[PDB]
């Protein structure tokens, strides 16, 4: 097998951790270190089971040496620090997790730029590159208000290296919904599109991790990391993506600009309803357009013609106007506007979405896989999207705007009310 690996397994029997009766056994795998069942486990079985002790949460750096000086810190913040400190002391208690644990990911934070350059256009790139910025930035402010000024409490120092490192590790491991938390032993099982439940959570303190499949001996044991996120969160979170065209998503962000003559009353309408100057709508292929991003499509591109309808008059009523829609101006406006931006950026792209299908079709690395299958996705949702509008630019006549449904009951056709006015 592996020393090193050797080196942490028995370390978990000479805790204690690891009974006997543990039918799972830690062996290579295609994705890296896993856990293979020692025999034949059933739905709901438990599979192993961590100390409180063991774990590395916001508390766990409180409790220590420097929880003092990261007292006000964020709590990712305050474990990166935590880990990149253990990890010096070769006297830590994790000095043999740490032993196992991989220098690195396929996470995008890692790529080298040439492995980045595949990403070229793509929003996880933006979303990669603006993360990396801000851990970074966050990260001299520790180096200067923490690291520093307590040469004491960190004597060797501390490179960008060391916090993406750490960094890293905190965002594929930590088991969140229980909100970070490491488990050297249950923090082995990898990811499978088979599991479809995600129950696997528990805990008795003690980490207790069971299998949601029945899982035949010899066979590995998953779970399924997250129902939810998207590719490019998989992408960057964990180093892998899945092929499901459901896991595709572009996330598109709407603003009220401070520079539009309507702002005030605008932002007043938007957060009476739910939303904040700026707000984030997620896109997954094949799915409907998210309730909110059309009102609020409308309310960005209203204009002085309809600009009565933010008046008092209005302020209990507007977002079911805008649910429905303003007027054919205000339409056509925000269709162009989206169209635009979807051509603007699927032109942002270096191959076409032929050409990533052609490549996938033959053998490509970890890395230049996640590429490929990110980048083809984003060009399907960008075109989905530029679809729909294409579609509503067409049917622009087909709905019924304010004025219209105004009009709609006037009652011209009723009766000849002048006989009754002349009763009296
Ligand atoms: N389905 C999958 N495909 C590829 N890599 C996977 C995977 N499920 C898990 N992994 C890998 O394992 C990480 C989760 S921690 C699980 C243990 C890991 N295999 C190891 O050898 O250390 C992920 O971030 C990813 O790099």
């Amino acid at each position: 097998l592996s020393p090193a690996v050797q080196t942490f397994w028995k370390w978990l029997q000479e805790e204690g951790v690891i009974t006997a009766k543990t039918p799972v056994k830690a062996s290579v795998v295609t994705e890296g270190l896993g856990l293979v069942a020692l025999k034949d486990i059933s739905r709901n079985d438990v599979i192993l089971q961590v100390p409180k002790r063991l774990w590395i949460n916001p508390d766990a750096v409180a409790a220590s040496e420097i929880g003092r000086v990261c007292s006000e810190l964020k709590p990712w913040l305050s474990v990166i620090l935590f880990l990149i400190r253990e990890r010096s002391r070769e006297d830590s208690v994790w000095k043999h997790y740490f032993g196992i644990l991989p220098q690195e990911t396929d996470s995008t934070i890692y790529w080298s730029e040439e492995e980045l350059q595949e990403l070229q256009g793509s929003q996880l790139l933006k979303t990669t590159v603006s993360v990396k910025e801000y851990v970074k930035n966050e990260c001299l402010k520790l180096e200067q208000e923490i690291i520093l000024p307590n040469k004491r409490l960190f004597p060797d120092p501390v490179t960008l290296d060391d916090f993406f490192w750490a960094f890293g590790i905190l965002r594929s491991r930590a088991f969140s919904r229980l909100n970070l938390v490491v488990v050297p032993m249950a923090d082995l099982i990898n990811h499978s599109a088979g599991v479809t439940t995600e129950d696997h959570a528990y805990e008795v303190y003690l980490f207790s991790l069971k299998s949601p499949l029945s899982v035949k001996a010899g066979e590995q044991v998953y779970i399924q990391y997250d129902l939810n996120k998207s590719n490019a969160e998989l992408a960057l979170d964990y180093g892998f993506i899945e092929p499901n065209e459901n896991r595709h998503a572009y996330t598109l962000t709407l603003e009220i600009s401070e520079s539009d003559p309507f702002f005030d009353d605008k932002l007043d309408v938007a957060e009476s309803n739910g939303f904040a100057q700026t707000a984030y709508f997620d896109i997954f292929y094949n799915r409907t357009l998210p309730p909110g991003l059309l009102p609020y499509l409308r309310l960005v591109a209203l204009g002085g013609t309809d600009a009565f309808l933010l008046e008092s008059l209005f302020r209990d009523t507007i977002w079911g106007h805008l649910e429905l829609s303003v007027s054919r101006d205000n339409e056509e406006l925000l269709c162009k506007a989206v169209r635009e931006a979807c051509k603007s950026a699927l032109a942002g792209y270096h191959t076409t979405i032929e050409q990533d299908r052609e490549l996938k079709e033959g053998n490509l690395d970890s890395r230049l896989a996640i590429a490929v299958g990110i980048r083809e996705g984003e060009k399907m949702v960008l075109q989905q999207i530029d679809g729909i509008f294409e579609q509503k630019e067409l049917e622009l006549d087909q709905l019924e705007y304010y004025q219209e449904r105004r009009l709609k009951d006037l009652g011209l056709c009723g009766e000849n009310g002048d006989i009754l006015e002349n009763l009296y």
